[PDB]
């Protein structure tokens, strides 16, 4: 149970490091792969730590993994099918925003001040903007930094539950 | 929890059904993308159905996702780092076999005949061989069938314990 989850987590950082460091001329897909593997690492960490957060927070990671797999699939695609892929990713983004709103609603019920909630919104939006920057600025040293920042953000969310 | 996880499963099925039937010319990595989404569906099924299999079998889903997401990183890359990628891949494949052995032990201790013990070994080997073949048959109708076969195999496990 916990032992195997730790074994994968100690193996998790042995893959993401390899993906990020290698293939210096990968492109916009390498950063997406690294972000997906960060989502897997986050899910593993949530499973190892307090497991009561799987529904509001682990589901966030799984749905982000689904969205970033859809984005990988429709990245190189170009044509008529792209309109049915973007609109589907739009429904995915709406649902991830709804899940984040639900998480904030259940956090607001646990005595969180308004400034803390605003800080969480700002941190999530900064994380999304930094991921977009990593998509545009395809340099590898920035993908590493944005993935570490995402891990720190989710670790802080876990710590402040 | 159940309602949200069912909602993701409905969205994950739509994502997978769109992705498998989108790129009719890309038939080397689209199989990997569809197989990576199908492991998400299997994990969602496990999380909606009996959760006691999350530790033995959900970890298998996470490991299969990790391997099938590292496989793309090996794919496009063709430099010296591909050898390190193969080393990591065979290190994860030597652990997925161990996890399968561990699942075999708990299946035996729960009560299973010799015919049913080697039946799942044959099923798993057939499924992985069919996945390997699907990498060669780049059509999007063989990969859909092999993905549904994998779902059927991983659904016949939770039914038969």
């Amino acid at each position: 149970s916990i032992g195997l989850a730790l074994l994968l987590l100690l193996l998790a950082l042995l893959f993401w490091l390899y993906i990020v460091m290698s293939n210096w001329t990968g492109g916009a897909l390498l950063v997406l792969y690294s972000f997906a593997l960060m989502l897997i690492i986050i899910i593993l960490i949530i499973f190892i730590f307090r497991r009561d957060l799987l529904c509001p927070l682990g589901g966030l990671g799984l749905l982000l993994l689904m969205i970033t797999l859809l984005l990988i699939a429709l990245w190189n695609l170009h044509g008529q099918a792209l309109y049915l892929g973007i609109v589907l990713f739009i429904f995915g983004c709406l649902l991830v925003l709804g899940l984040w709103i639900y998480f904030l609603e259940i956090l607001w019920r646990l005595g969180a001040t308004i400034w803390q909630l605003l800080a969480f919104i700002l941190a999530f939006f900064l994380a999304i903007i930094l991921l977009i920057i990593a998509l545009y600025l395809q340099q590898n040293w920035w993908t590493l930094l944005v993935d570490l920042l995402w891990l720190l953000l989710f670790m802080a969310i876990l710590i402040w539950m």
